[PDB]
């Protein structure tokens, strides 16, 4: 099972899909690491796991479709099982997202449908919820619109900092994510009718429940 | 619980939530029946049932706007809990969609997102579709773009006709309208976040699952 890791900074999580390749609770492995961005760390990380590391810098092409033509040219050179959105901080192209239907996974730092986009943890803060999260959802074109497969809750109480929920939350995204590649490793995850299934059920707009 | 019926044509649909209120499925009673067009047959249908009537004639005012007005002006009279689109082919306005928010049901003859609009049976047999039905939605601003509450699917085989077909989901909308608004009745039917919620519970993009 190939599995093919997109990123954009330091990679926690890409990390904890590293760990979790290795200890077998995926049963896969991490084939390449592509970000859009040279200096993130994470390529670092993968580099050090003897993981094989790409970069592909927006400036170099003169269009989003060009850029993304270039990345699934790249990307399929390890013939993904799937690929993973692990702090990938570019919108994708349909093209992109059509190529890989079904088999591309993101993480959102939110409780979905709440906050789509950038900036969670600061509006989860300073609207007042007393609970925040993170998302793990099969990718469409909508900004974080596609099947929700499983999200992890975390209290917010006064006093706590951005920063505070945000390695609260962290800590929950290291869990599920893995979780959830195994699901799709194992062939237990999948999606049509544009909707999440686990072990053939239909998962609620919220994910596993 | 008070309803007021919109309605343009024979109002089958209108006869279905009728009957309903009348057996208490719906605990509620239809105070009102407003239609666009003077000959309507489903005005006879309420004018039998010892229910009110009215109608607007769009030639009689000189603006969208200066009709809805109207027609809001008029329904109020009647205090509704809920408005009801019953085959009502008139466009309202975003005032009379927000008059209404979060209190306005429509139910459309088609599998929403797909075929937003007029002609939904002739588009399905025509891109040949294996399944066909109606989806009763909260009326937004966005034609049949608001939360869809609940859909009924219907096989689609060779040798089925438009009448057919029609006919066959016409039956399928008799029998989910009624029990939409007896949901809503029950407040157990509510939309925030412009999103549809049964029983405290977040419904898919498809509706009730
Ligand atoms: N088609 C598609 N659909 C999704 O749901 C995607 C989801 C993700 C991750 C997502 C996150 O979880 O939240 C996410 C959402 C938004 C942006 C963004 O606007 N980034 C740029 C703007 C556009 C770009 O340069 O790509 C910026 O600098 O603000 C970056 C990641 C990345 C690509 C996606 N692509
Ligand atoms: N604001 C609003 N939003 C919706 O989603 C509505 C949804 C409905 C029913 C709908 C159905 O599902 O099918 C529906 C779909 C299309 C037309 C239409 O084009 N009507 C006019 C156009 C302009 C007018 O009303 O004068 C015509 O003569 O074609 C009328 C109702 C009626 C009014 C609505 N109003
Ligand atoms: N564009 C994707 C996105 O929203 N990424 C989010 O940024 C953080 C980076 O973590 P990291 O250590 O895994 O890089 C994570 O919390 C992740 O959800
Ligand atoms: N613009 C509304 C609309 O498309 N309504 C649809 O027209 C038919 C009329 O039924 P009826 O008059 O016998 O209830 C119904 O099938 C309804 O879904």
């Amino acid at each position: 099972m190939n599995i093919v890791v997109l990123i954009s900074g330091n990679g926690s999580n890409l990390q904890a899909i590293i760990d979790a390749c290795k200890t077998n609770k995926i049963k896969g492995t991490v084939r390449a690491v592509f970000s859009n961005k040279a200096d993130a760390f994470g390529l670092e990380r993968a580099r050090q796991a003897g993981i094989a590391t790409h970069t592909l810098i927006a400036s170099a092409f003169d269009s989003r479709e060009a850029y993304d033509r270039e990345l699934i040219h790249e990307i399929d050179m390890y013939a993904p099982d799937v690929v993973v959105l692990a702090g990938f901080m570019r919108i994708l192209s349909p093209a992109f997202v059509s190529h890989y239907a079904g088999r591309l996974l993101n993480i959102h730092p939110s409780l979905l449908p709440k906050y789509p986009g950038l900036h969670t943890h600061r509006q989860a803060l300073e609207n007042g919820d007393e609970e925040h999260g993170t998302s793990v959802h099969f990718v469409t074109d909508e900004l974080d619109g596609g099947p929700v497969i499983l999200q992890a809750k975390v209290p917010v109480f006064a006093g706590d900092s951005e920063d505070d929920i945000t390695a609260r939350v962290q800590t929950q995204e290291h869990a599920i994510y893995p979780l959830v590649i195994s699901w799709f490793a194992d062939g237990r995850l999948k999606m049509h009718e544009n909707a999440a299934w686990l072990d053939g059920q239909r998962l609620p707009p919220q994910g596993y429940a």
